[PDB]
């Protein structure tokens, strides 16, 4: 519909509506009231302060700024004291060091203790960096706030906004740096078409170069990769999306697809056509935060995938899902059944002592020499991937993540067929198999 | 029964019986008569001349010895003239250059034209070497002829006597050199227990050393490996047999096992227990000699094995058989059926031009990105190893040996099940699968 027209139309999917802006205003004003009456030194930072927050994602970030000659113990204790004093309800959270999360007039707020430092290079952790992040962007981002929201909304609609482990995508700070570097959403998208996995974007130097990994240099700290948490595959997906958008721009790129909502019969038919074994490991979700859970699910899934590969079941893809009560590790394999008999490698023929040992073992079939080496026919203890995974998960749960594996130890189920389809995983199965509309 | 007693008893399985020795005598005397009346210069060589021929393997080797100033054309023409003149019936054969094979008083004879040379180093091919082979052994082998027959009979009973391609074992000349080097059958067997695939036996130097390959140095020509045609696996089998013999000597080692003679029902049951796909490629035997046929069968079998491996059917072993009218390439695979769907590798995400091409193709399922690279689900044209080989043999017969592949082009059949068992291959199947008694 013309790119410039589509971007005009996309602003309404992306700019927060009216009662959200005022809901934030009322919370901000009230929070300021309460902080001011305590005489605390503070700064509002982040996307609220800069008016770059995406529609639906209202949250306020306040950093408490303390004298440089407070101890690290003194800053944390007093910081949490104030944190608790000014929020309606509160929780003591952790990202690297403690902060307080809570609510003010219905709006989520983080209050974070850090050092007040004139000029950086006195940084200790990411915490003390953050006031400098706001400082750097405040005023470079002025007049570009809707460009930021366009980029955020584009990424969100395509499932790659957020640096948290469940997503492994683009952080808010990364988005604002990109907008400063390229000047607009449109220019970011046009240029991202030529990004590679070796692209280094150095904002402070106005420079793009090549390096070992995709790296977006923090203009406040040259050692920090702002894009650290962006996965290789989400980078690839973004580059491709940028290419697709420019070739045929549409408002559709700013709107999430409503899920496939497939009937168990159609999935049964798809699985029949592909001729694969499709199954899931079901177990109880451990009570840990997403940033801990998701890496364990990734690990568990890979270890089982690697097991299926090693055992010659020719796994195609895996996926995973956490519902409220259960987790699911999903697998599709090209082999439904393998033979009972396999080949065990023995010693080189010269090695008399070890040959004697190899041949000592009772077997149904006679060992043979092939290419200078002994081999034996021996028998598998499982012939399907489901039987294999039942054995693996029963015996090797110690390698499936601390909490995920402990859960699997207490209870797991292998589910396939019309049964697997009853679980809340059909969406994920359809994606894994590349099912079309 | 005591080793020295067993060897005494083995002499009667190995020394030619009475009417064989005299049948040879009568043929030798008659051949001498006919050669002498032509005034031809000749020498009887080989195992007949040295009284080292195994029981049942009577054949006479005569080399016609010509002046050194005959041409290579003159020696071949005149050599075949005499060859034809003195044998009862004859055929013009080929090993490297032509010779005559025929019969005298019921006994097979080869007559071979070569140069009469005083001292070697004037050799042209293997042909002119052979009089020197006899010269070297005549008299070193005296009193050791029964040691040679013991070794030959031991190897024959275990299927590894003969350097021809069907066997890839030990030649007669190799056996006699071994006896000279070690002094006896028993000492050859004791010492062969420590042979490796790098063992070099240098008869003329009285030396065993290490080298790149198993090598038995011809005492008449230091560049010639007398054991050239011995396969690695037959070497391994001999070393193992030597170890087994010394641990528990028996007359059984000089007696061929009578074949397994299995019933189709028992093989059906074995195949069921193993859970494999067992099948054969049947085609008409081309009319070529064994030394040409067997390498082609080996090649055809390997190419199809490599195909089965490449196509993820997990072949265990292969074998082959030639009957009078047909050839059979036999296979056992761990996968009976693979899924319809597989994964096709596409380009790296950066490569826009090739990504566009990869994604252009119509497919039932959507391609995906994994680890920085595109992949597509696509569909196999076969899901069993039998269907795969029908396709491979139909399309790639050009790679299955000149004559074997041409035969397969005209006609082949894939056979499995109660059908495969009707063919004269059950012996070979039982060996391939390591079936016990
Ligand atoms: N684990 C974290 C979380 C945040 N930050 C920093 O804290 C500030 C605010 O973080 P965040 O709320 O995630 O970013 P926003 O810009 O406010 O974006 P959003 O709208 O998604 O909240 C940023 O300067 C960021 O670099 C960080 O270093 N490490
Ligand atoms: N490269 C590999 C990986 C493992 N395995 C086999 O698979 C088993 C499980 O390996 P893994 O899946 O990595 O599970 P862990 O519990 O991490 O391994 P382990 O029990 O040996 O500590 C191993 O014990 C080993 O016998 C193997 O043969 N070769
Ligand atoms: N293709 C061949 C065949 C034979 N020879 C030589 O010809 C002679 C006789 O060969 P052969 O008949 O195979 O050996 P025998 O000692 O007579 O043993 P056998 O009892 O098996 O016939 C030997 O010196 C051997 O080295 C050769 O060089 N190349
Ligand atoms: N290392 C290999 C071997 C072969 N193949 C595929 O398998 C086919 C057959 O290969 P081969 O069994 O070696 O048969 P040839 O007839 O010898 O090969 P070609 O038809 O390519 O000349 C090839 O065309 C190729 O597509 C492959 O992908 N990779
Ligand atoms: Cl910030
Ligand atoms: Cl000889
Ligand atoms: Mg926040
Ligand atoms: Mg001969
Ligand atoms: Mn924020
Ligand atoms: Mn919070
Ligand atoms: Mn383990
Ligand atoms: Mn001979
Ligand atoms: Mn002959
Ligand atoms: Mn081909
Ligand atoms: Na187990
Ligand atoms: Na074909």
């Amino acid at each position: 519909m013309k790119v410039e027209e589509i971007l005009e139309k996309a602003l309404e999917l992306v700019i927060p509506d009216e009662e959200e802006v005022r809901k934030g205003r009322e919370a901000e004003e009230e929070l300021r009231r309460r902080l001011d009456e305590l005489g605390v030194e503070y700064v509002f930072v982040g996307s609220y302060a800069r008016n770059t927050w995406l529609k639906g994602s209202l949250e306020i970030d306040v950093f408490l700024l303390f004298p440089e000659e407070f101890s690290k113990e003194e800053l944390r204790e007093r910081g949490l004291e104030i944190g608790k004093a000014v929020l309606d309800s509160y929780e003591i959270r952790y990202a690297e060091h403690p902060y307080v999360h809570g609510v003010v007039k219905g709006v989520e707020v983080d209050v974070v203790p850090c050092y007040k430092l004139k000029e950086p290079k006195n940084i200790k952790s990411a915490v003390d960096r953050t006031p400098f992040h706001h400082k750097w962007l405040e005023g470079r981002i002025k007049g570009k706030e809707n460009e930021v929201r366009l980029l955020k909304g584009f990424l969100k609609a395509n499932g790659i906004y957020g640096a948290e482990y469940k997503v492994r995508g683009f952080s808010g700070y990364l988005c604002e740096l990109l907008i400063v570097f390229y000047g607009s959403f449109l220019e970011t998208v046009k240029n991202a078409r030529r990004w590679t996995r070796r692209t280094v974007i150095d904002v402070a130097k106005g420079e793009v170069r090549k390096g070992e990994e995709f790296f977006v240099v923090d203009p406040v700290d040259e050692k920090r990769n702002v894009a650290a948490n962006l996965s290789l595959d989400n980078l690839a997906r973004f580059v491709h999306l940028c290419r697709e958008f420019m070739e045929a721009p549409s408002l559709g790129f700013f709107k999430p697809k409503h899920p496939l909502e497939i009937e168990p019969e159609r999935l049964r038919k798809i699985v029949e056509e592909r001729g694969t074994a499709v199954f899931a490991v079901k177990f109880r979700k451990p009570d840990i935060v997403d940033d801990n859970l998701y890496p364990q699910l990734e690990r568990a899934s890979r270890k089982i995938f690697e097991f299926l590969e090693r055992e010659n079941f020719m796994p195609l893809r895996s996926a995973f899902k956490a519902s409220e009560e259960f987790c699911y590790l999903l697998f599709e394999c090209q082999i439904k059944e393998i033979s009972r008999v396999f080949r065990r490698m023995g010693p080189q023929f010269e090695d008399e002592r070890n040959v004697k040992k190899f041949l000592s073992r009772n077997r149904a079939f006679r060992p043979f020499i092939e290419n200078g080496r002994w081999w034996a026919f021996e028998m598998r203890k499982f012939t399907t991937p489901e039987e294999g995974v039942r054995s693996y998960a029963s015996t090797h749960w110690h390698t499936l993540g601390k909490n995920v594996g402990e859960s699997i130890r207490e209870y797991f189920e292998i589910i396939s067929g019309e049964k697997l389809f009853k679980e809340p995983v059909t969406a994920e199965l359809c994606e894994m198999m590349g099912v079309k509309d």
